């Protein structure tokens, strides 16, 4: 069947010719006069795709780390969880300053002009939610992110209780809210198998109603993401190799292997195996690895950082706003900090760019927001892509480390 031969097509080979007809399709409908009929029924095809994005950040955001916070176990975390922990805090470091040093270096969106803050103390006392269930009916993210992390905590709490009523009550919350986490992974991959016509439509009417400058300046932000994420590489963790006397040039002819899988599957979750056969293959033994990868892949702030550190720059130079380094550290510091415990599910391209929108602070009623957020939407398949690539050589760089610390 013709359905079922385009459901049975992979998807990142789906999105690339969606992208590449929509561009062209765009661009010959943009210069021939005909584009007024593309605003009026191409783009509406375009708009379901973003509120269908949008409709799953939230139970997303819940669901998965109430069943992720309800998995720390304080014993297994004793040695080696504090200093993977420790790692992943020092790598986050470097990659927030370095996203936003290549996002300045770089000028995302200098030529497509279409055409307030609260203090600190009152941001992390807004972290607090008054109402966690109103703070879930609004956008509020960081107060879900808050309420999920402590009914997470305090589940585990119940479940080794010495009663058996409240440890069967709390064993019953955790498995429904485990099932809800389970179907928004589930719908999620409906939404890809939507995603071609989606971007289609998206970078179509772009082209359409703005030209070629757009591919120009969108050439741009891909290369900003990629060569910051190269010199994360090779300033990161060339650097914590040899500090640690593990020589970094025999690392990647190791790696080479999980990286290019992790390029393919565009997934740090399922290209699992493929990560742990070469943890074996460099001489680390089985507790260190079988610990720390599949922590790696729920907690790892580095591609989210060098994604959003260029994401938030250029959202915000296509608006036509202009914004200085310690006014933009506090939103590349706000959108990471969002996206924290859920970045190695299926729903985190959703989440990291739901706190876009968020951090510009315009909704999709105007249409010079909708414009420029279809814009990055259009290539975020290609980005995520080399965020899950950097994702998993940075877990196999923190495994070596913390191996070659306890041997």
């Amino acid at each position: 069947g013709l359905y079922r031969k385009y459901i049975e097509y992979p998807v990142l080979q789906k999105i690339l010719i969606g992208l590449i007809l929509g561009a062209i399709v765009g661009l010959i409908l943009g210069h021939y006069g005909y584009a007024h009929a593309v605003h009026t029924y191409v783009k509406p095809f375009g708009d379901l795709f973003v509120r269908l994005l949008c409709m799953l950040v939230m139970p997303i955001v819940f669901a998965s780390l109430v069943v992720g916070a309800a998995s720390i176990s304080p014993a297994r975390l004793g040695r080696v969880g504090v200093k993977i922990v420790v790692y992943y805090l020092l790598t986050s470091a470097f990659a927030v300053t370095l996203g936003i040093i290549m996002a300045r270096l770089f000028n995302p969106g200098a030529g497509i002009h279409l055409a307030q803050a609260p203090p600190l103390v009152h941001i992390l006392l807004d972290i607090v939610p008054t109402n966690p269930f109103g703070a879930l009916a609004n956008g509020q993210v960081l107060p879900t992110i808050f309420f999920a992390i402590i009914l997470g905590i305090a589940i585990t709490y119940l479940m080794n209780s010495e009663n058996e009523k409240v440890r069967k009550s709390a064993e019953t919350l955790l498995d429904a809210i485990n099932g809800l986490a389970e179907a928004m992974y589930k719908i999620v991959n409906g939404v890809m198998q939507y995603a071609p016509i989606g971007v289609f439509a998206l970078i179509a009417y772009v082209m359409a109603e703005q030209g070629v400058h757009v591919v120009g300046e969108l050439a741009k932000v891909t290369a900003a993401v990629y060569v910051g994420l190269t010199l994360q590489i090779l300033l990161v963790y060339f650097v914590l190799l040899k500090i640690y006397g593990i020589d970094p040039i025999s690392f990647i002819k190791h790696a080479k292997d999980a990286m290019l899988t992790a390029f393919v599957t565009r997934s740090s979750s399922g290209t699992l195996p493929v990560t742990m056969r070469v943890a074996k293959e460099m001489g680390i033994s089985e507790g260190i690895y079988s610990f720390t990868l599949p922590l790696g892949a729920t907690i790892n702030m580095d591609g989210t950082a060098l994604y959003q550190g260029v994401a938030t720059f250029f959202i915000a130079n296509a608006l036509g706003s202009h914004l200085t380094v310690g006014q933009q550290l506090t939103i590349v510091l706000t959108a990471v900090l969002a996206s924290i415990g859920t970045a190695g599910v299926p729903g985190a391209g959703a989440i990291m760019l739901c706190m876009v929108l968020h951090s510009v602070g315009l909704p999709l009623t105007d249409p010079n927001v909708a414009a420029a957020y279809a814009m990055i939407l259009g290539i975020d398949a290609i980005l995520d892509m080399g965020r899950t690539m950097v994702n998993v050589t940075g877990d196999l760089t923190g495994t070596a480390i913390v191996a070659k610390t306890e041997g």
